[PDB]
């Protein structure tokens, strides 16, 4: 067809491809949930998205992983967590200039990273988001004339927990919540329709992904986390892309790699609220770090279980995929 | 035997190899050494042991190195600097949870450095360990309503040192008390059970741990470090760990190798008040970093002396055997 | 000749090499600059020079490699920053005992990152300073009874910038002041010298060092940087060094490597200010780090253009051997 349909085929494959899912419909309906929670965010996301895409076209990288999207979903996230980030309030068109220019990166960071990350078989998950968000934020803070950043500060003092002042329904909400803070809504209907996103393409991605939003919310009760972060699902996106990431997505599926998922996700959450404190020094938000740190050293494991399987990276699609490509290669 | 016997044999073994010895009867003398420090801190620090050897059975890992201990040793000082560092006082059981979960990811951690430490012959130090007591003590910090942590903050003056109020004879008590505290135990009598339990597994090793505890006593009086804090063995107890390594147990130990132990003691040494400063920022202590890093670092020198040789790792059990195996391959 | 004449040759030759620059004329140029900034620091810088070429003979490395002066460039910037950082003033002789043993391990540091980096046929740029000037500066800090540093604290206001107070001609003159702070100098005199030092080795060294200091300077402006830190060249060092070894040194120079040599400079550029205000938290100055970073992020990326060449490291001399060795090979 007309390449300007190829083009954005392939920024709506990059735009759903944060939940390993490679769907234009899934990036249409996660799209309608950015523009529903706000539509200033979702333009700035979807402006990296078209940046981070065409710097891949600019760098003269392989056709195949730009259709499906590889290049594209390091550059949405970067706009959502700069816009997400800002002190200006909404409609600032003066924020977009850093998104052309920051978001140029990320597929420099992916290659550059893919080649480090190539002697072990391991996916470069979010990291060139993580450096480019973070350098980003380090670099105007808080404090800047230009693009000044939310005020984010340690703790000094002991929070006060009340718990006949817990309410289970909203604790409940954090799960759709919870999944849809990956981008950095925490609108429950964003979530919502980010789960049917995730249930159209795989039944299996969607289950994943509601077990590690709980397993987040619920590891966060143990420490003592205040209950206006949980309801707001600060503490269960890390532990979402996790357990998507672990269970049958790079693992075949099985039970075993199901309690490996969760276990996973149980680290994410815990390494979440470290990476919160130590990162809260310098003024910076966790961003996906978390899972990032989580999911390369579940994927580094090594275990003389025949039924725990690592697949190569290059024939990962989806988990339902993986079970029938395993069992027709084993027979 | 029975095998709730080779159970014990194991986590005897891993409880000692902490020091690069692998003895049962080490074993015994350092947990005897730990109830004499203090009784809480041993029964934590033993059932992070066992729960950490456990979890290697669960992950179904080599049997021949959970024999050794090598999987056994990562938790015993998980749950003892777990116990030094709560504010909540002695038998304080709502701890042991924490541990208990804690330390089944130090196997994970064993498992994953052991895969990208693999293309260079690296053996893994305590990196699971340094990752596993940093991520525990910056998500809980000292202001958890759960397990509260000491309180460590950077320094913002200038300190008061008074050289004729020095005393020799306690500086020179640091010694014992300096290779006591890689435990955590601050005890004179402690570190000389340390002595003894490493004298009767290989004297070259307790020669090399006294001397890189000596070198970090006198390494922390060449940039005024107080006083109540060497006398404490806080400043000498990396650099036993790291004369230890690169003296004769991943080196075949010469007077050349000695020279170069003593400078491993000494970065390490050195690096421990820079790792001791830039962690106080976060709240966090400096926890066998140094060790880990200068042991690393010294490890992967190359050079073209023909008798500064670095081993195999699949054939390093203690100096003594390393050199007869060296002169034995030679001839 | 003699031997002293050797090793001083060699010293020389370390001497220009943070250049990437590899002439004893160059070198006495650039000690000549040194002089003229503060005689106090350039006997420091060349006493660094001496050590941490004398400790490599003692390693027994190999003799080629310390003829190009590789060794050598790490202990000069020791020295210098060790010097500007310090609380006691010109002519602080107690100051040269922590050079003689902190610049010691500027080869093991070397020889160290040099394995790890031979899996990737990358160069190790200044890492072994970063590390070691990082380490030092933690380990005294501000607050040291013996080798105090200037207090360097994070941002807690806005600055306040008039538009109408900025002047032409000494923005003009961080052009200068940019190339000449990468050893830490900031007379433009120095940094004159030191572009005549470059021009007499090869004229597109110095184009490029040039066109990267300008990129530096104009890329604090995009971010509000107060004016009297751009006057003083500290947001351009970074960005020097990063065009120099993009553009001619390590990719064979085309106009498509032009450009990404000014990627690569902004992107310094834009990381020095990150770097700049994480690391004040500890009281650490950015020292060469962003370069560094950035450097060895543009080195790992692929790409399928033809014209985009990366030249293996045992080939690599200055830009137009590089052409004429690429066009002989071609042929």
């Amino acid at each position: 067809k007309s390449p300007v349909f190829q083009f954005f085929d392939w920024v709506l494959r990059g735009t759903s491809q944060v939940m390993f899912v490679n769907n234009p419909l899934s990036g249409i309906l996660i799209i309608l949930g950015l523009f529903i929670q706000n539509p200033w965010w979702a333009i700035s996301g979807c402006l990296g998205t078209i940046m981070s895409t065409l710097t891949a076209l600019i760098l003269s990288q392989d056709k195949s992983a730009i259709a499906a999207g590889f290049h594209g979903y390091n550059g949405v996230l970067v706009g959502l967590l700069m816009a997400v980030f800002s002190d200006k309030g909404d409609y600032y068109w003066w924020l977009l200039l850093p998104v052309i220019i920051m978001s140029m990166s990320c597929p420099i960071l992916s290659s550059a990273l893919g080649t480090i990350f190539s002697k072990w078989d391991l996916p470069v998950f979010t990291l060139p988001f993580n450096i480019t968000v973070t350098l980003y934020l380090a670099a105007t803070g808080h404090y800047n004339l230009f693009f000044p950043t939310t005020l984010l500060q340690p703790a000094s003092a002991m929070p006060n927990i009340t718990w006949s002042e817990v309410q289970v329904p909203l604790l409940l909400r954090a799960i759709p919540v919870g999944i849809g803070q990956v981008y950095g809504c925490d609108n429950p209907w964003t979530g919502g329709i980010f789960l049917i996103a995730l249930f159209i393409s795989s039944p299996l991605i969607c289950l994943h992904a509601a077990i590690g939003s709980t397993m987040g919310m619920l590891a966060a009760l143990t420490i003592a986390t205040p209950f206006d972060s949980i309801y707001f699902g600060l503490c269960g996106f890390n532990s979402t892309l996790a357990c998507i990431a672990i269970g049958g997505m790079f693992y075949v599926i099985t039970w075993q790699t199901h309690l490996l998922a969760i276990a996973c996700a149980l680290f994410a959450a815990y390494l979440g609220a470290a990476l919160a404190n130590m990162l809260s020094v310098f003024g910076l938000p966790p961003c996906t770090w978390p899972f990032c740190l989580s999911a390369l050293t579940f994927l580094l494991l090594t275990t003389n279980n025949p039924a725990i399987y690592k697949l190569p990276l290059s024939k990962v699609t989806y988990p339902e995929a993986n079970r029938i490509y395993y069992l027709s290669q084993e027979r």
